[PDB]
């Protein structure tokens, strides 16, 4: 009743002061409980092998006259535990004095027998227990957690199974994203996070150099300077953060991974995500499809199917089309932008201000074009270069670029282009600047939302659900 | 001078002008330079293959009825020969498109692999369009740190440079993942070791944030969590000073290991050491110039196992005193104090026992060897606020720092589990819940990279250093 602690406290002081030391420093454990299990599912019944003593060491989460079970869980496994009267080392002391200290959260140190129980329970038969680390607080109750998830994650972790679940399929994204690009040749780089130079930033002032600087909002500018330099296929996956509002899609620090592929352009980056995403979805789940609670884990679940290849929206003509209306360029002229206008009233959207022409059409995208398909991801490709200040102009569609948006439900989790490359098209850094002049060959970059797949991958709402500490107001 | 580029600038527009894409959008090449050399590198002297029209990209690097070129891509240089002979006259004028390329120029080559008469490994070009030009008159001091994309173009070991600290983040990632360990990501912002922060604003949570000085508690958290293997990669920020072995954000590993302590953390980093220098040289020992690429280099062997000095014990060997506990009390900061002193030592200040000890270990003990790594072992507890008390040795911690040549690049110890002996209330409240016996490590990866690269310089194994401007 919340006064354990206190209690618990004094126990341990106690323990102290009677000459026990209740925190030792090593206990050498010889073998882990998720091998053990691995090692010994298959024995029968009630069978014991009586000469094999091991050193096994996991947490306490169930307490269950001269005998008494436990559950015993490491790295996201649990084991019985038997202790018996007639079991016990007694030259280490009483049984049942020894038995009577352990609580729930307790983490000990086990030299037993691996066997079963007449139930045809996996176990193990401890002769001695010791206490490694001791729990102090009362641990919440099996399926007893909301708010508390996030700033005491290590709880989340040990108490909700499938916690466990999204922060380790996280890990294999990334990995696997990691060896996606290694294998194609790519070669991963470190970029200051801090520096002199659409989003607005984080301000931070450094002192030895006496000077504002600023937290990256993205990884573009430092990555195809090193193109420039000759690094012809590059990529890091690190944090970036932007200092706008927070939502169940948006956190101020962030993870993103951007790749340069010199000599590759818009078509090679629309195959390479086509491939990334298929793959990395069948790596994980053995198929291209995946289920995925869009409204929530009370409302029916969606289904979303990967297979290659995704359907392709151009930004402009679906637009058009949809409202029938025609947008002539240039998109900032007074007759398109007041069009515009018309139409965000005409349908009653939120107007953004300012009311500036790409985010007059940002806004009408959102609407109109991002949730055309929840069933499979699709790219929206050929944005205005209006929108598009360091992509290469379309080849062929005057006023356009080479560029792509995939989105799975709705929300957006890649974005990549051909990369102007030619400075004198380039209408920012001096030093980026500079380097344009001495060089860069075609190239293709492309940036992912990595929390955001993450989310998707894992069937969650909420960025915060899969970002192990989430950015929290006290 | 300046020139050279309006001529080069005027050149762009003259090709514009003249319907010439001088930046093309796409070029379809089937071949790297890398894969050109491998495939082909077997071929007879004056050898060729004319039916094998291949598709080659790279940067012109230097330029000789026959034209001559250094082609470069990823770091290797190939022949372009040029022949007027298999020249295509159908696309352009022979001379009139090979007068235009200047050196610095990406160009898309469609030709045939072999060699000269000379025998060396030429591409040889039926056409030769220009994919970018370079303005710039590129060099035949403070621009490698400032423009690195020059420094990795003309400087061929600057490579080899960024290409080994790679090398070596993989194999650390490799090394605990074969191990069994849990690679993740704890925030870089915070609401709050011993140094000072970066400190910024959010806007929409009105709330101000610190920069992250460490990993150590929130991975700590985690093994409370009971991820009993887990770590991170990732940079650091340190509002501190600048010079040749500090840069205020760098990049650190630390890694948290349940169940072991400082002895298995110790053979950990003997191991580890060894096996990674073991894989970049083929040798224990590697050479590193200490004072400069003009003075002579000293030798570093990576053979296990290293020196183990006993921080407290050593200073006292060697200034023939006793340091009395506590080493806070006024008796000792005085006879700290003295030795500084004495010895015409810089006095930190303030003069805190901590520090004091700090400065005494970096002048008396820790240039004690250059031609090993060695490990400084069982620091005092008031300056090891988060090491776990060493268990024979009161006032002691059961803590180790490995240095090479003078500098310090790892810092580990048994983690301190007894929230009553730890004298963040998020982190002080987890304790609470039981963080089991633990061992836990640092590395300073971008000073490992300095001595494994042979470099005076934190700068030098930094992509874009953090500069004045
Ligand atoms: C670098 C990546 C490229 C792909 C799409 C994402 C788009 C969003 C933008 C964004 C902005 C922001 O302020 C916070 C975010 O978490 C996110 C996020 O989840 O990613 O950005
Ligand atoms: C956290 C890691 C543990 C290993 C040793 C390094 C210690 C130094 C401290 C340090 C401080 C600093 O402000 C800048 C640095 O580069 C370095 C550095 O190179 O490593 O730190
Ligand atoms: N920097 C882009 C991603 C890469 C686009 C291609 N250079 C973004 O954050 O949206
Ligand atoms: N956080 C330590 C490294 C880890 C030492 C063991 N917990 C440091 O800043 O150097």
């Amino acid at each position: 009743p919340r006064l354990y602690f206190e209690n618990r406290s004094k126990f341990i002081q106690d323990q102290k002061d009677k000459g026990i030391n209740p925190y030792p420093h090593k206990f050498e454990r010889t073998i882990s409980i998720p091998e053990f299990i691995e090692k010994y599912k298959d024995l029968g019944n009630g069978e014991h092998l009586e000469d094999t003593i091991l050193n096994i060491t996991g947490r306490i989460m169930r307490v269950s006259q001269k005998l008494r079970f436990f559950d015993l869980v490491g790295d996201g496994e649990k084991i019985q535990v038997l202790a018996n009267y007639s079991f016990h080392n007694h030259e280490k002391g009483n049984f049942a004095e020894c038995y009577d200290k352990i609580r729930r959260g307790d983490i000990v140190g086990i030299v037993g027998f691996p066997g079963k129980s007449k139930k045809g329970e996996l176990s193990i038969f401890p002769k001695e227990t010791i206490l490694l680390s001791a729990c102090l607080h009362m641990l919440p109750m099996k399926y007893g957690l909301t708010e508390i998830r996030y700033r005491q994650r290590y709880l989340d972790l040990l108490i909700n199974e499938s916690s466990r679940h999204t922060f380790v399929t996280r890990t294999k994204i990334i990995n696997f994203l990691r060896n996606f690009l290694n294998e194609r040749g790519f070669f991963e780089v470190e970029t200051p996070m801090m520096n002199l130079i659409n989003a607005r930033p984080f301000i931070t002032h450094h002192n030895d150099l006496d000077l504002d600087l600023y937290l990256r909002i993205a990884t573009e500018l430092p990555l195809k300077m090193l193109i420039v330099g000759g690094i012809d296929k590059v990529y890091e996956i690190g944090k970036v953060f932007r200092n706008e509002g927070i939502d169940n899609t948006h956190n101020p620090e962030f993870t993103s991974c951007e790749f340069y592929w010199a000599y590759a352009d818009y078509n090679d980056l629309i195959k390479w995500s086509e491939d990334f995403f298929s793959q990395l979805v069948y790596h994980l789940f053995g198929t291209y499809k995946i289920s995925y609670n869009k409204d929530g884990p009370e409302n029916q679940p969606i289904e979303i199917d990967f297979t290659p290849p995704y359907p392709k929206v151009s930004i402009v003509e679906e637009i058009e089309k949809v409202t029938n209306t025609i947008l002539e360029q240039p998109f900032d002229s007074n007759e398109t932008i007041e069009k515009m206008i018309n139409i965000i009233k005409e349908h009653k959207i939120e107007l953004p201000n300012p009311p500036t022409a790409a985010k007059l059409l940002d806004q009408l995208a959102s609407h109109f074009i991002e949730n055309k398909y929840n069933d499979k991801p699709f790219f929206i490709v050929e944005h205005p270069q209006i929108m598009s200040p360091l992509a290469k102009y379309h080849r062929t569609k005057p006023g356009l670029t080479e560029r792509l948006e995939m989105f799975i439900c709705g929300k957006e989790v890649l974005n990549a282009y051909t990369e102007l490359n030619d400075p004198f098209k380039q209408k920012l850094d001096s030093a980026f600047c500079t380097s344009l002049e001495y060089g860069l060959p075609p190239t293709g970059g492309l940036g992912l939302g990595i929390d955001r797949i993450t989310m998707f991958l894992t069937n969650k709402n909420s960025i915060k659900d899969v970002i192990l500490f989430p950015t929290m107001r006290p």
